[PDB]
């Protein structure tokens, strides 16, 4: 599956980021993300913020309940188990699940901007950027060491190709 994000910084349009999901390696993790992009469950990522952007590290988002890192939920109810760890954080431009330790996957995710081998076996990798890596770069340059954002960066519209 390929899904997309239309990103905006303080009401202003930046561009569309397109992702391919590893639906034949991590089918349940890729499905959570796909369904949250389309909003077909009546809830999902449209309108949700990138609440934590660390330059030369990653972009963290997906909290569509509270917007600050404390919320969000998966399509299976609450949190779900780590599906597997077959893919590694070996290149920039990967989608990987945020969590609160083992088997606590919900809706939060991050996008890497550098190889992160120290996250292998801790975070489930389920996709990569196939188009718009330059909008990831623009968003990244809006962050800070602390993760605080210089602008309100929102996933204004999301969907599936």
């Amino acid at each position: 599956s390929q899904v997309y994000f239309d990103v905006e910084a303080d009401g202003q349009p930046i561009g569309r980021v397109v992702f391919k999901l590893y639906n034949d390696i991590v089918p349940k993790t890729a499905e959570n993300f796909r369904a949250l992009c389309t909003g077909e469950k009546g809830f999902g990522y449209a309108g949700s913020p990138f609440h934590r952007v660390i330059p030369d590290f990653m972009l963290q988002g997906g909290d569509f309940t509270a917007g600050n890192g404390t919320g969000g939920k998966s399509i299976y109810g609450g949190k779900f188990p780590d599906e597997n760890f077959k893919k590694h954080h070996d290149r920039p431009g990967l989608l990987s699940m945020a969590n609160a330790g083992p088997n606590t996957n919900g809706s939060q995710f991050f996008i890497t901007t550098v190889p992160c081998p120290w996250l292998d076996g801790k975070h489930v990798v389920f996709g990569e950027v196939v188009d718009g890596y330059d909008i990831v770069k623009k968003v990244e340059s809006l962050g800070s060491p602390s993760g605080a954002t210089k602008a309100r960066i929102v996933v204004a519209k999301s969907g599936e190709l």
